[PDB]
């Protein structure tokens, strides 16, 4: 059954992990374009400025927003994955999200992964918190979904997720925990961590290109910033 | 290059000629579903009310709508076609137009080619005349689309390929004219005409099932109505 | 727990017998409005021209709409009842249900039941067929709904009791059946087989003012008018 | 200071009466187009089909719209109008009466007049019957509008005199009656009878070009078909 | 008559003076909820951020939103009110005061009072002013509202009470000014001066719960922090 | 033929440079206003909040919006421009500058010209920067329009310049660049550079009024800031 792997910049993703995790499926995976939601119900330009390029000669204009592709996975036993990479919007969110579920139903999705990070308390020095949210009973037992304390402000994911599944479409979402001292946009490490969680979820081959190796070469190279709390978040 | 074959139902599909002709493209191709427009914008449904089947024991809702597969095309030398089945909308229709060339834009389409039936003045004792509209200079010559004269109300059909010469996406219609007198939705004469027509102009292999024998039982049909103002119509 | 009534004028109402069931309701109960859904969403309005009156000197504009109240029933056990009076819109079908289920929502509305009339095959000579439609299977059982063979076109009434299932509250709606030969809007005799319906699946006591009389003088009436395909229809 | 004169093509405009004397005006006064209400918003355009023309070679299409000019008299004390010439929309009318009064706040108009035209039950062989309508206290002596029994269906036209009196603008509609017996499109009397009432109002010199003619022509036309109703609705 | 009073969140409360007086009506009166505006038109939700919180232990969203709800004062001379709590929205200004007037007009709403607190140059060590705003000038005698200096950036509070007068609505503003150098959020002695000012407007009993003893311990609170500029802004 | 000049506040507007350029335009050639866009589709108002002002006594409400006026020029050789004064919208770009274009074409305007200011790296010591941008193949030839080669994020004007050749309005925007270090909102000596360059590309005497006095005393103004930096930017 196809699957929807979705991800959204901003304030759901804390090192651009979640975001470059599904651009890399896109690219690894050769993803092939079929849709982008109408940006003009639901991005403000000046939070959200669209950008002009020059293509030949000639000046063009990307806007801000939400584009759906296809990737053809994977062994004998082949798969279609249906993957969402957005912005998050900055108004009508029960539209963006009734829209995203038209197509996962036009498209008969059967599951819908929705990956985000977040800045928590672990140190550069140990691996990265992947925690899943569901509100599907039998996803919560079918995978080991630890638990959820969580209240307070939510995003787009929280939302998706949220819609998903009071339309019946299973849904999860899974997180990443970044270390909050080193949080600028290029983190691989949290990236793969995503990835190698999802693949565990999916049951699906993911090709990791060079992350493996930019993930090794981002901590030993903050580990030559030497000051240390990191020590004193660690016990 | 993709094409996009689209069709309406209503006004512009005089013996649903048009609207089965890509029907049966999606039938006989098994064309993959990936969108469909929503309704809640394009569609009163007093006019076109909404259906409930049953499936299983339960009660579901069909609404009117325009939807969107992928047929994957054909021989050696393989290719995507990008089909467009409609209701003609009763409003907005420059967004409507806007969304399917949203579309036509994400997935590449070089071409759009919409189909349509109008009643004319032919005999059912000869063969259907289809005849192009174009306002794309280039095509009006890399095909012989001979001309035309008309004048008067259009549809969505004729919005459709204007909205596409505007955009600078190349766009012809094909219309077959039916016999008036005989204008009862099942005409498979017609939709024939259509499908060979578009086989010259796309270069395509279309499957033709059971349409010719539908076509001549049709005809052997219609000449058992025995009163000939079509010996009138054809001096 | 509160319950919220609705009808519809037009298609689903066929001696304004829906319709004036709910009035009945509003008059004798003395309904307290609250809202109307904004017309400018919904309403076509040449269909559905909104007319003028004289209030003293004044003139003053009525439009079509869907409006709200709040009654205080009953017993020495007391409760509330929200009832809906509408046209059926011609436009937005989705986005009109869910603004009744978010007045629904807020006010805690347990129960949806709306009213409605169709022509059927059912002599004046007898008394008039009411049979529910639900997909609730609880209330399937705790009522002893018949069943549902129905696969056709549907109105809002449909569309509504199906976008409360999906919204896990609890609908049903109710059908009177009137005979075609005589389906001019005054209906009292299947207005009151309505309200009779519904006071077994509300619990409720209704007062039936002057319509117990109005249906015998209806019967008494149309009896009058002796060309007996009723005689036909009841064999 | 300016004035803004109104007319609506469809149910308000018995002969094209009202629709044809706004035209005389903008052709006669040679008006300057400068907006056009989007169509998008409120044009059913099943109901109101655009339409196709050839311009040098090339397809061009017209919309339905209600289209704003100025034009300026006249004598040695000078003048703007500004004319409004609409079809009725099919919906939102309070948006685009709010439209309307937009553009008529940006351009100071002082007084709001609207044409239309009814059948009505005076003879051909009998002037015009032409009476206003008004709910601003002030212009109902200013002019001596003899008064409003009418309660019923109201038109655009009865809707926007009455959004211009809730905006404190002051507005009056001219009604012609057409004899309900002779109500085809052509009617140059009764387009007369609106503009000389008109004239009478604004204190303006319009130019009649060859109505006068065309009007004594009709009568002159109509007179030859001779059964004579005519005789009983005048006694 | 039913009063409808209004406030909201944001720049219009400066210290949730004014928001909390409201809640604080719909407390200890325990106002019936029945509507709340549809977030989705107004609210930009980066800027307010949806909630997740637990119920039991599923996942339950709160949006920003403006509610609605009935209280039922007080004598044996009975009242209705209508309250509405609210966030101010971000767009659609005009659409959202609409929507609160349509409100007014079903519930037959006889006087807006809208409540807000800015930023002013008054000490602690001094009561709380509270003026009034009213473009009625029926009211402006009727109270003794002193004047209006005020141009300069308004709110919605502003522009609510400005809908209301165009609207033939009565209404006024009450506004509380909280000493700039203690602004943070709990507030109980401004909320208390707004309080006591609506019920001499109103005519109501206000039951003011543990607010008398709050506002106190906010001064002897205050008054802890011992840098004298009050001295400087009481002379 | 008539030409559209355009300007925006806020991002596209440096020293207001642009904006006070077009007001200059429409005061000293006294504008007739016929047109505002409609603020509720375009503006954040907390963002823009709009403002009261006081007319008489009574209280006044000004919002942010995009204003058309026409004026007329000039010689024994008159003209028509139209003149657009617009904040920059903070959403449904698309839409916004579809409804400029429309008004361009009901009025016919044969060329848009767009001026903006920004930041750039030029002494006060030496004249203002104005550089041309379009994708008018023609234009670029017949003007000396040196070159493009930004890429980055663009405003409503690089916008509003790409929607009218798509539309096919040759449209050219002028930038002026002030000096980053003095940036502050009033500078007379860059609205005369923009407005200098309009004269040679449009061949319309502009009326300088009092601006060429105003940027002298600018500079003789700015020179008493004597931290030289302006001597390392000129080298
Ligand atoms: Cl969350
Ligand atoms: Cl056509
Ligand atoms: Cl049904
Ligand atoms: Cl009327
Ligand atoms: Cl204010
Ligand atoms: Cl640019």
């Amino acid at each position: 059954d196809p699957v929807m792997v979705a991800a959204f910049e901003g304030w759901n993703d804390a090192g651009d992990a979640a975001s470059t995790a599904v651009a890399h499926l896109d690219r690894e995976w050769k993803g092939e374009v079929f849709a982008a939601l109408d940006a003009e119900d639901y991005y403000d330009f000046q939070v959200n400025r669209p950008t002009v390029w020059l293509d030949g000669g000639v000046r063009k204009i990307t806007w801000p927003t939400t584009r759906l592709s296809v990737v053809r996975v994977g062994g004998e036993k082949p798969r279609d994955l249906v993957l969402v990479r957005g912005i998050e919007p900055s108004m009508r969110w029960r539209s963006f999200c009734n829209e995203l579920l038209a197509f996962a139903h036009e498209l008969g999705v059967e599951l819908v992964v929705v990956l985000g990070a977040l800045l928590g308390d672990t140190p550069h020095t140990r691996p990265v918190p992947v925690s899943g949210v569901t509100s599907d009973p039998d996803l919560a037992r079918t995978m080991d979904l630890e638990e959820t304390k969580y209240e307070g402000p939510t995003g787009i994911v929280g939302i998706l997720q949220e819609a998903c599944t009071h339309a019946g479409v299973p849904a999860v979402s899974l997180w990443a925990a970044v270390p909050h001292y080193v949080s600028q946009p290029p983190n691989p490490k949290a990236t793969l961590a995503l990835l190698n969680r999802l693949e565990d979820l999916i049951d699906v081959r993911i090709p990791l290109g060079e992350l493996p190796e930019d993930a090794r070469a981002w901590q030993v190279g903050v580990d030559q910033l030497a000051d240390s709390e990191v020590a004193e978040y660690v016990q």
